[PDB]
């Protein structure tokens, strides 16, 4: 399903392409919105902004501003972000 993760060093040390390998180094690929709209539908909530694909930074809300917090697909891809993560 989907899920959060922050780098070793901590919240918010992500770059885009950073987030990407590291979803893919534990054998998936960066969350798709719909996927974490979908985990969200089902219980998933997080209040930390991550990458996720297409280089879309946002975070789910379930119980508030509820909905996934769109920060739009960044122009800067070294933002530092945590990551959301699919690995069916």
């Amino acid at each position: 399903g989907v899920y959060h993760r922050e780098a070793r060093s901590g919240k918010y040390k992500l770059t885009y392409a950073e987030a990407k390998a590291v979803c893919e180094f534990e054998g998936g690929h960066l969350a798709t919105y719909k996927q974490l709209e979908a985990a969200r539908k089902i219980g998933f909530h997080v209040c930390a902004a991550g990458w996720m694909a297409k280089g879309r930074v946002g975070y789910p809300i379930v119980k508030p501003k509820t909905g996934i917090i769109d920060y739009g697909i960044r122009l800067n891809r070294s933002e530092r972000w945590d990551a959301y993560c699919y690995n069916p």
